[PDB]
């Protein structure tokens, strides 16, 4: 219905705003664009499902997220990919892992503070009805 399309449009506006706030944070610059195989050849051999904040924005605009949980699964994938690709004790690895955990914690904290729980529940119930 039109009432349901209005709900999903509000969800997309909310998700674009969260993603923008993550993408302008200097700590998260390494997560803003797809990893370039020219700059990192070994990446596609370790990471089977790449994800980044620019790809998240594209998926919002393709109506791929109908619930906040679907969105957080891709935020969680950005983080888990970084942890898997950077497992070593070296300072370069530890720095990326710290930033990845901060990206995940920041996204969850914004949603916990700013998303109405009844709004997320409505999105879930519309989705389960389709
Ligand atoms: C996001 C990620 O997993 C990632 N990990 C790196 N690890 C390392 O450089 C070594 C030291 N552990 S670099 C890097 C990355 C990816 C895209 C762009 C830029 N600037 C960095």
């Amino acid at each position: 219905s039109m009432q349901e399309e209005d709900t999903f449009r509000e969800l997309r506006i909310f998700l674009r705003n969260v993603t923008h706030r993550l993408a302008i944070d200097k700590r998260f610059r390494v997560f803003t664009k797809p990893v370039d195989p020219d700059e990192v050849p070994d990446y596609v051999t370790v990471i089977k499902q790449p994800m980044d904040l620019s790809s998240v924005i594209s998926k919002i605009d393709l109506h791929k997220y109908l619930t906040v949980k679907d969105y957080l699964r891709d935020i969680d994938l950005i983080c888990s990919n970084a942890l898997e690709y950077n497992p070593d004790r070296d300072p370069g690895d530890r720095l990326i892992r710290h930033r990845a955990c901060a990206l995940r914690d920041t996204a969850y904290a914004i949603i916990k503070e700013e998303l109405d729980e009844d709004f997320e529940q409505l999105c879930e119930e519309i989705q389960e009805s389709r």
